[PDB]
Parts: structure tokens; C-alpha cells; sequence
């Protein structure tokens, strides 16, 4: 829910992605996992993503931002690999990982992905 901007300029292509990430993975708004801890990740990450969007939109995201954002979300993964089983974790994993695939500076499409 931006504050009425004039569309994304820099790192826009990437932004669009983060948008679909949440639209597909939303706590309560769509699905939910009785698992308390394990869930603590879905709620956390999902929230962390939003920040990225607002950042990229104004070019606030930087090398460090991500580097740290990766360890901040990655670690959480434990909550899943801790209690929940690969089955329940599988869902989260996709997020924790995907998020890193979006924020990742190098994100584009066309000729090839590398």
C-alpha cells in the first residue's frame, strides 16, 4: 500500500516481483499453519519483504541491506527446520529463499539469467 507514487523508476522490474511474492504468500489473509514457531517465519519474512519494496521504490536498498536481510530471514528458517517437518517447512523455505531471489540485485529477464 504505497503512498501514491509516480511509479517505480530504478529497480522497478524487481519490485513487481516482491509484489507477487506476498500476493501468493500471505499469513491469515490466505492460509495459516497451526504451527506457532514455524509460522513465526512466514509472518516475519512476509513483513520483511514489504520493506524491500518501499526501499527499492526510493532506491533505499543497498548491498548491505540485502546481505543483512539475507541473514535476518535465513536464520529464521530454523523455526521451521526446528519443529515443523520438511513438509511444513517446504512451504516456508520457498519464501525465505524466494525473497533472496527477488531482492538479489542481479534480477532481470530477456536474453538469459546469470
Amino acid at each position: 500500500g504505497s503512498s501514491g507514487s509516480s511509479g517505480p523508476k530504478a529497480t522497478a522490474q524487481m519490485e513487481g516481483r516482491l509484489q507477487e511474492f506476498l500476493t501468493a504468500y500471505a499469513p491469515g489473509a490466505r492460509l495459516a499453519l497451526a504451527d506457532g514457531v514455524l509460522g513465526f517465519i512466514h509472518h516475519q519474512i512476509v513483513e520483511l519483504a514489504r520493506d524491500c519494496l518501499a526501499k527499492s521504490g526510493e532506491n533505499l536498498v543497498t548491498s548491505r541491506y540485502f546481505l543483512e536481510m539475507q541473514e535476518k530471514l535465513e536464520r529464521l528458517l530454523q523455526d521451521a527446520h526446528e519443529r515443523s517437518d520438511s513438509e511444513e517447512v517446504s512451504f516456508i523455505v520457498q519464501l525465505v529463499r524466494k525473497l533472496l531471489i527477488i531482492i538479489s540485485r542481479p534480477a532481470r529477464s530477456g536474453p538469459s539469467s546469470g
